[PDB]
């Protein structure tokens, strides 16, 4: 159903290695390798537009875009307005400090005394609103929000922010690829899943799921792992 068809794709490429830009400004990452391989198989073409994070989710939710990707978490809230592929990665969320800032976290009752920050519109808000706030561990009203992970890290680096909420693959990019002196202090293990997003009702979601299964788990996991070092 996509043969010869051109799809409008919304991205917001500041989530390495799922989707990001090299120095030369070239778009790249797991998500692009996956979806461009799908299109090579089904003979479709991509018309890619870059948005801010909320602009990307908005475009696929309204049907302005046919497809969206940039390491997008499959959440209950988003599923009401967006159709997702099966997950290509089981994700974990870390609370991260500078290495010289010795924050020891025994349990969730200890979060309240610290500032927590992350990119506006990301799924950390859901975790807080649904899992931490009701138990009195933290309040959404106390979080610091930023445009991207880069501005979040900048406030971590200068000491303005105590803890950044950073998903595992991005954390490893900053720590191991970029060699930033940061350390996880708490891990929410396997609490999340990443998928490709499609406009509600899109048959492309179903056919992409078919393609994922044609490829098989080892091929997909191999693509994912190749990018995560």
């Amino acid at each position: 159903i996509v043969e010869g068809r051109t799809l409008n794709v919304a991205v917001s490429p500041a989530s390495p290695p799922m989707l990001f830009k090299s120095a030369d400004g070239k778009l790249q990452g797991i998500d692009l390798e996956l979806f461009s391989s799908y299109c090579q198989s089904r003979h479709c073409k991509l018309n890619i537009t870059e948005y801010a994070w909320d602009g990307m989710l908005g475009a696929v939710a309204s049907g302005q875009a046919d497809v969206a990707f940039s390491g997008i978490s499959i959440t209950d809230k988003r599923k009401k307005v967006i159709d997702f592929s099966e997950p290509y990665y089981i994700n974990s969320f870390y609370l991260v400090s500078m290495a010289n800032h010795k924050i020891t976290l025994n349990n969730l009752n200890e979060l309240n005394k610290y500032s927590i920050g992350y990119p506006r519109g990301m799924a950390y808000s859901d975790l807080i609103k649904n899992d931490l706030e009701p138990k009195g561990y933290y309040s959404l009203s106390k979080v610091k929000l930023y445009p991207t992970y880069n501005e979040t890290m900048a406030d971590l680096k200068n000491g303005n922010l105590d803890l950044a909420f950073i998903e595992e693959p991005v954390y490893f990019t900053f720590k191991n690829k970029k060699k930033m002196p940061i350390e996880s202090r708490y891990v929410f293990k396997n609490v999340d899943q990443l998928g490709i997003a499609f406009k509600k009702g899109s048959p492309v979601r179903d056919d992409f799921n078919l393609w994922l299964k044609e490829q098989g788990p080892q091929k997909i996991s191999g693509i994912v792992d190749s990018w995560m070092k």
